[PDB]
C-alpha cells in the first residue's frame, strides 16, 4: 500500500486522465506515493463505492475522491472520516447534507466554480448571437451532480440577463457522448431555429456536434463544451464547436493531493460541524480565437 489514494470517476475520459496526471507530478514534487483508482466508466455508481469501502481497509493517510454522483460515496466517506482519515472531496460535491447525517465529513472540496463555468459558456452564447438572440438549449450532466446543476444554474442566469434568449430546452445527457447527440437531435427536431447549445461537458458537447453535423447545422448552431479535453479543442479550432470553457483537472488533484499532505500534518481530522477548505480553480473560455495586449 502507499500513503495517499485517490478515487476519480473513470480513468478512460481524458477529463480524469489529465487529473490522474496532475495528482501523479505533484507526488513527485512532495515526495509522497499516491495510487489512484477509478470505476469502469461513467454509470458505475455501485462500483466506486465497493472500491472506496475497499480502501478504506488498507493503510492510506488521506483519500481524495471525486464521486460519481452526490450519494454513491456517502457511506464510505462517512465511515472513512470516523476512522481518522484525511478526506478531500474532488471537483464533485459530495452531498454534505447526508454526510453529516451519516456522521462525517471532509478537510477540503476542491473545484471549479462551475456556476461561472456555465455563465461564461452561456455569456460568449450571448455576446455571439447579438441583439436578435434566439433560442438556445442546455445539454446537462447527470441529474444530482453538483457540477452540472451549477453549470446549468450558471448558464440558466446568464441566459435570462437577455431578454432575447429563449430558454427552450434543458435536458440531461448523463455526461454521454452517445446520449447527447440523441439528446441533441431531439431538440433539433422540436426546435429547428435553435441557435446554440451549452453543454455541461465536452463528452457531450461532440456529441452535440455530431447530431448537428448529421442534420447539417454545423456552424449554425453554437455549440459550447466545457472541460478544454484536447479532442473538444481541436474541435474548436476546426469549427466542429464553438467554444468550450477549459477547466485545469491538473490543478484539482495536484491541489487536492498538497492538501491531504499538508493537513496530514495537523495530527486532527476536521470537526463535524467545522466547514471544510472551498478551494476554487480558475477557468478560462477556449475559442478558435486568442486574444493578447
Ligand atoms: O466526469 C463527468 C464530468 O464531471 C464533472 O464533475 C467534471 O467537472 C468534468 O466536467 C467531467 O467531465
Amino acid at each position: 500500500a502507499a500513503k495517499y489514494a485517490v478515487v476519480l470517476k473513470t480513468l478512460t475520459d481524458p477529463f480524469w486522465v489529465n487529473m490522474k496526471k496532475g495528482i501523479e507530478d505533484e507526488a513527485k514534487k512532495l515526495g509522497v506515493s499516491v495510487d489512484i483508482f477509478a470505476a469502469a466508466s461513467e454509470g458505475d455508481a455501485e462500483a466506486q463505492k465497493s472500491l472506496f469501502e475497499s480502501l478504506s481497509n488498507k493503510n492510506y493517510k488521506g483519500i481524495a475522491f471525486a464521486p460519481l454522483t452526490k450519494d454513491n460515496l456517502v457511506e464510505p466517506v462517512a465511515a472513512a472520516w470516523k476512522k481518522g482519515t484525511y478526506l478531500v472531496n474532488l471537483d464533485e460535491k459530495i452531498d454534505m447534507k447526508k454526510l453529516k447525517a451519516a456522521g462525517g465529513a471532509v478537510e477540503a472540496f476542491v473545484t471549479t466554480d462551475n456556476v461561472q463555468v456555465g455563465a461564461q459558456g452561456a455569456g460568449y452564447i450571448v455576446q455571439k448571437l447579438g441583439a436578435q438572440g434566439g433560442e438556445v438549449a442546455i445539454i446537462e450532466g447527470e441529474a444530482g451532480n453538483a457540477s452540472g446543476e451549477a453549470r446549468r444554474t450558471g448558464a440558466t442566469d446568464q441566459f435570462a440577463k437577455a431578454s432575447n434568449i429563449k430558454l427552450v430546452a434543458s435536458q440531461p445527457a448523463d455526461w454521454d457522448r452517445t446520449k447527447a447527440k440523441q439528446v441533441a437531435t431531439e431538440i433539433l427536431a422540436k426546435n429547428p431555429n435553435i441557435k446554440a447549445i451549452y453543454c455541461a461537458n465536452d463528452t457531450m458537447a461532440l456529441g452535440v456536434a455530431d447530431a448537428v453535423a448529421d442534420a447539417g447545422k454545423t456552424g449554425k448552431v453554437l455549440v459550447v463544451g466545457t472541460d478544454g479535453i484536447p479532442e473538444a479543442q481541436e474541435a474548436v479550432k476546426a469549427g466542429k464547436m464553438t467554444a468550450t470553457v477549459a477547466q485545469n483537472p491538473a490543478a484539482i488533484g495536484a491541489t487536492g493531493l498538497k492538501l491531504m499532505v499538508d493537513a496530514e500534518k495537523k495530527g486532527k481530522v476536521i470537526p463535524l460541524d467545522k466547514a471544510p477548505q472551498y478551494v476554487l480553480v480558475a477557468s478560462k473560455l477556449v475559442t478558435a480565437l486568442e486574444h493578447h495586449h
